[PDB]
């Protein structure tokens, strides 16, 4: 018996041949102010050594871990979650070929609904009488109508991470399937979004008055203590005194993402080609950091988006480069130790995406940065309605205006550039996960 | 000095190494229905043969064809209007790389202007007083309000032959860029669209309280008594016996459209694939007629669509064909003799769009249609608000939808599908070009 439930995809460890790795994040914060007698968190086994650790029987006090079968399991969450969902609500689809809903499409589809119901029947079997349940993410939207099925009782919250599909654009579903996506959804008491603008989307879809269902904005942020205390280990201290060697004294624009399409990395690229052409004043003075890290190896879309931001990198390194500098800095690996040193040294941050539902790197640089930086931020990023006041403004198609505001970051006052990282760090540790997670707790006894 | 003036890039005559030439068709019928002695229609040079004929000073009567600078034309028309705005009202941007608004847009968009410019002065100069002034499609967005500038005097008309973006996706555009465009557009008394979902879409993207622009919806149709006089002539009876020969004794889905990237030809050909795969029975009784003939060649997603088409159509025909039947048969030419005949032989006609201004196809076959035809139609085609009560309605993005309107169609009892086919051809000819032209003039009244 649980009276505090918690449902995401990914559980707080992973088993391998058996050894278990814990990755913490905003959830293990949150139920860090639970009471560990009282909460489940249900999750999925990832491959085949979580399968292995239920098979056995091993697992974690406080965490259920599901076996769903393998095949269920791709259909359901690399095929219509992080394929179909994600493309809807980032706009990301190549309208001329994609998407096609056909016959293959809908045998998935049938997955997702047999994933969500595993769910579902675990929380339902789990829970005591007028429990709490907190579904996490676009993976698990059809838990909320089960699970109200099953269990009329249950107070159920649930909380989207990412965009929302403006109506439009979420009309593109055939109607049968986005009327099952919403009615999944709004079998909460309460869903949560990170802004009012991913609210208003996902209420505009539903048509409008849904009383039974109350839509909150909570917007995730950071905990200032948590995060400057790892930026200031000596080993981020060491990265950094080899970084300053790198880039030499030259001004930093710095980006860390991943190459995930929603990220718009290719017109930040573009954006600096255009810079050092218009204003050639920075040439041998400034330096691009950003990331070619892969987001995904397992989508041709996603390979091509890989390697065209490493040849377009690599075209203005060539026009530009000299045997004492290179325009830009290219990272390849994920090293946790690198960021915070790229966070620290930043003169501008580079926060430009198409769509996103909440880029912490735009609060997290702001809050360790050593002397000031600049935010450049474009107004479809999650975190522009709480940083628009003091980040500058990009509309994240336009690649000259991009470009002059990289030529306003890098020439801000210093005393202006501080005053502004000041006001930017107080925003962005406002509702640190602990109270975050805490809030939609609290949002459930509404 | 002319009393009614026509403007599009397009005009009535071609010159050929010199004579004229008149191809003609439904549009330019329309458009000419006003030529008198007191009469002017303003158009491009399009060929060397058009330049010549300018530089000689050689024209036909009621005909002015201006030399616009080859580089101004060619970042004017087939960037600006045939690239930018093209994709921005089909909505076939691909997301993560494009549109890029950047320097090189910017001194485009500069060629535009100026474009339109030599249009508008050319009316100004060439216009009486209170004149009538029809300026057609998106090509010339701008004349209107740059007319409006130098002749207030004029009753200016605009008709858009394209769909007009939503405004979420109008919204792309930079700001000052959006604002000219509709500032250019609401010069303009008239404005018409084919559809009232086109006409909202940009009153909405206009907001506002524009007093002295009405919008109006003209939807093109057919003038029966030509088409009929082109699909009887003798040439049309001996293509259509030897397509019967080339198809055998079997139903036929028709389409004859370039491989132009809203056509949606892809999801077409995978709806045939998915019902020869779940109605089965189909195979060896019907055979798809498809073209691959190319839209254009000089951008590489028109090239990559091209190829894309050409492939699938081949493996279905790997997968599905036998000696004596090949299920996909690909034209590779652009002969409206052939084209006639296969709207003659049509059980089926598959018109799919993702977004259409008016494609006529929908309207054609109906009209010319030996036996009768069943129609399914997009609900993003031009002519669907007109003919969606007799055609089988398909949703653009569902394969599985199309596919099983594919089988409705071919299962169609033939006295349902001959009452339909004679709905549909009313419907297709109530509003012929030179009557759709005639009340557009009225429309300047008042």
């Amino acid at each position: 018996g649980a009276s505090v439930l918690v449902a995401s995809n990914r559980g707080p460890v992973s088993y391998v041949r058996l050894d278990a790795r814990r990755g913490g994040g905003g959830l293990v914060s949150g139920l860090s102010a639970v009471s560990s007698q009282d909460s489940l968190w249900v999750c999925a086994a990832l491959g085949e050594g979580d399968r292995e650790a239920v098979r056995r029987g091993i697992g974690e006090p406080g965490v259920r871990m599901l076996d769903i079968a393998p095949d269920v399991y791709a259909d359901a969450y690399n095929g219509i979650a992080n394929s179909v969902l994600w493309f809807l609500h980032h706009h990301l689809y190549d309208i001329p070929r994609e998407p096609v809903f056909d016959a293959a499409f809908r045998h998935r589809w049938e997955a997702y609904r047999a994933y969500n119901r595993a769910f579902a029947e675990a929380l339902a079997a789990a829970a005591d009488e007028g429990a709490a349940v907190l579904v996490q993410d676009y993976h698990l939207a059809l838990v909320p109508g089960q699970l109200r099925e099953l269990r009329p009782d249950l107070r159920i919250g649930h909380f989207t991470h990412t965009p929302w599909a403006s109506p439009e654009y979420f009309r593109m579903l055939p109607a049968d399937i986005g009327d099952e996506l919403l009615r999944g959804m709004l079998g909460a008491d309460e869903l949560g979004f990170h802004t009012s603008a991913w609210a208003s989307a996902f209420l505009s879809c539903a048509g409008g008055e849904q009383p039974r269902t109350r839509v909150r904005v909570h917007p995730l942020g950071v905990d200032a203590e948590e995060l400057r205390a790892l930026a200031h280990r000596p080993q981020v201290d060491e990265r950094l005194a080899r970084l300053r060697e790198e880039v030499g004294d030259r001004k930093t624009i710095v980006r860390v993402d991943r190459t995930e399409l929603s990220k718009n990395i290719l017109r930040g690229l573009l954006a600096y080609r255009e810079l050092l052409t218009v204003h050639p004043e920075w040439r041998d003075r400034v330096v691009h950091l950003a990331s070619a890290y892969p987001s995904r190896q397992d989508l041709a879309a996603y390979r091509a988006y890989t390697a065209s931001v490493t040849e377009l990198a690599a075209e203005i390194n060539a026009e530009f480069g000299t045997a004492d500098w290179q325009p830009v800095l290219v990272s390849v690996e994920d090293d946790f130790t690198r960021s915070l040193a790229a966070y620290r040294l930043a003169d501008v941050a580079l926060v430009n995406p198409v769509r996103d539902g909440m880029n912490l790197v735009a609060k997290e640089i702001p809050v360790v940065s050593d002397a000031g930086c600049a935010l450049v931020l474009s107004t479809g990023a999650g975190a522009y309605e709480e940083l628009k006041e003091d980040a500058l403004t990009v509309h994240p198609y336009d690649v000259s205006e991009t470009a002059e505001a990289l030529h306003t970051a890098l020439t801000m006052p210093p005393p202006e550039r501080a005053d502004r990282t000041k006001r930017l760090a107080s925003a962005a540790t406002a509702l640190p996960p602990q109270r975050w997670f805490l809030n939609q707790l609290e949002g459930l006894s509404d």
